[PDB]
């Protein structure tokens, strides 16, 4: 099925030295595109793009830190240089930071803000920046379930998230006009490292499953069918969206 | 030239309800491509006749299953013919609806009910239908047509606006009740559309012009820009995915 | 007073005002200040309901009528524009409750909560709305669910049916807003009501609603009042379309 | 009536020397409220605190940057020295700011991010701190239509205004248990000076009544009545909502 094929596109990840965005970028690699790896360690970095040529995907290694305008111009006008387009943007780093609002000091609600939202607006604009020339492109933010539904002690996340969601309707209202879909995807609870303290704890464990109608955790790798068809043709009159990948959480008390 | 498998539909039998013409056809033969058994249903048996040859010719395994979406006793007896020859309807798309142009000061409420039924109540009982056979199987996919009404509202068309947003309320029910037991009920939400449902809206300059500056992308759907949405839904790519709504709409819903 | 919050002057209908969250919602409104025209199925409860408020100073009118009858419905506003009396507020409370899940669900039991529920609220706004129009005037209460947002297991006609509610309230808004009429809605969550006694009773489902809801604790029928003056009220007469959820913040949260 | 009464509650309302949040305050006091009034102009803030004297209001001038940390966590220290509760707070102080993407510098994205959401953070989290133990309080931040929809040139207000609506969540799941409310408004397209020149746009003026049911521009003093709601004990049960007065605009299509 051509619709879904990524032959002949490039995807910038960013964050896909590990975790859910290394998931994404493999998923991105199997269905044909050229691959990107970003992170902020560039041994890292390096590290995850020969595993990924090991098994046969074409991939560079891209580090830069995702809060640094300077960073993340420089390294659009290197892509520029060396003629890598970049069609698809995964705009999926981010940190969590968990601590109730009155114990919440404003440097770490700015990290926050910065690495989850401000980052994706920076780069998303760079990526725009020469996809709107070209007449085509696709732009896939990483929302949360915090997109929509607050949860205690992380707010700061939850407001980057929300703003994220936001951001792609933003990006949308600018940029659809000129041929790019900018859409989102909101994770659910996912079987993944950075979890893995909630995973542990046999309370939250049995909260997810019982909040969740499909009874169960998603695997990183459920995550592809979404990434894929947000960065194909498939999608192309899809704009402004966030679709939520929890097995059903958001749509039920 | 990608060997990705997560779109697949082979060895999946799909039913879409009004398929006979328009968008669910275009759906229909999106399944079919991506492949899986079609089983066509439409109102006009001329019209589904000549749709299911045209899905031969091409090389699809299709088929008619005929009956009213709105006749329970016609729904339960396709059914137990599908039942008898061992046939399993793994994917639902409840496409089937009219629509009726009215504001509601002079609306009949039996114009109203026949835009309920063929909307709403239809795509209840076909689900129900289809859910119990999916249930013990363990796996299933229903994918409900609803629009950009299932949002927001547009004067004149309240009774579907109306069903609309039943759908997708619909939608989440579902997930709500069969998640649980492997199946995904998911809904989609056309935009503005390039076919003939809407070509009363297509011919007048004014609604056009509106359409194109209202819409992000400045342009109307094609039928074909659902296929990419209805096969993502209804395959192995969005088996994690659960009560949610895609719209197609150029980004229309998301502006101002 | 404070005067954008008074209605006195103005007349409000209720449907389902003979009892339960209908009565406690009419009694706010009669606080507010408006005439109330006390509607129910039994023309016995109506009237005492209304001699009851009249006993306490309130002014009310009965007005018994089907509300899934439309001959019963276009009766009752004949009777009240022959008697002259304008029906400024209508609060659509109508509808019944039915849990079954939906693969043991009949279809005559899902029809009858769309009936009760939509149908109604479709036919008597409609004709409220005719006589709210050339006046220039006017205010339709729809009240919806928290699950005209979200769902629940064994609720699916009442979760669509208020689903409905939520989009018939904007379609009211796209029609009627231009004329001078504002179309909203109410979406209560979990409240201590004799409708669900069932619930409160559960010890299982009482645990529930106090640990899922940010408040942890149940509504009560008269915190429901607030919203309902205040959508009948000036005060909002910009508020257009929209449904305010009373819930304890449980539709807000995870 | 007693539902709707502020009577023996203080509301600070931020930027309410002028424009919208000054006619929510003005209601705030109508509905018997002691008002705290906030702004950048001394002399303005000082002139709407005689205004609301001369009609017999309790109000007095509170300052502070909504910007900057220090001077909020002063003026609150100034408050509790002299005896005054804060038991509603309405975040209504912002700045729009408009620019395409591709165009906007980041450090204009960072002003409206900060003025618009981090403002509301900051104060927020300092009221929370005298609620709580008193438990009982009003959270009221001042959205936008473009917390739930996106319009072309105005993505970091757009950004922040729908951050907003997610704190708006993120503070009623960490503290309604301590019987505190924190809901949003989100106000249409009003008659304020702040709109002025969209406002005198005749083809922005016409787009407005076309696009709005009710046909029509807001006047400011039509928040009252919502503000009113939801600082009174008709929304003890409401929390996390955000209400939009916008004649039915982002109700259609
Ligand atoms: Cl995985
Ligand atoms: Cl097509
Ligand atoms: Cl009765
Ligand atoms: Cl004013
Ligand atoms: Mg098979
Ligand atoms: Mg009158
Ligand atoms: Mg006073």
């Amino acid at each position: 099925q051509i619709i879904f094929d990524l032959g002949g596109r490039t995807a910038l990840v960013t964050g896909s030295s590990r975790g859910l965005g290394r998931a994404m970028a493999e998923g991105l690699a199997v269905a044909g595109a050229r691959i990107l790896i970003n992170g902020t360690d560039p041994s890292r970095v390096a590290q995850t793009v020969q595993e990924f040529r090991n098994v046969g995907h074409d991939a560079e290694a891209v580090a830069f830190d995702v809060t640094s305008e300077s960073e993340i111009i420089e390294a659009f006008a290197r892509l520029d240089e060396q003629g890598i387009d970049v069609d698809i943007l995964v705009n999926n780093a981010g940190i969590q930071f968990r601590k109730p609002m009155i114990e919440l000091e404003t440097a770490d609600w700015q990290r926050v803000i910065d690495t989850n939202l401000t980052s994706a607006f920076m780069i998303g604009r760079e990526a725009a920046k020469r996809m709107i020339p070209r007449g085509y492109g696709k732009i896939v933010n990483i929302g949360s379930l915090t997109s929509e539904l607050a949860r205690a002690t992380v707010a700061p996340y939850t407001v980057a998230k929300g703003g994220i969601k936001m951001l792609t309707r933003a990006m949308a209202a600018e940029w659809a006009q000129y041929g790019i879909q900018a859409n989102a995807i909101g994770p659910g609870y996912m079987l993944t490292d950075m979890n893995q303290a909630l995973i542990d704890n046999p309370e939250f464990d049995a909260w997810v499953k019982a909040r969740t109608p499909a009874k169960r955790w998603g695997k990183p790798q459920e995550l592809v069918g979404t990434a894929v068809f947000l960065s194909a043709s498939a999608s192309d009159y899809v704009n402004g969206q966030i679709i939520y990948v929890d097995g059903g959480m958001l749509s039920v008390l």
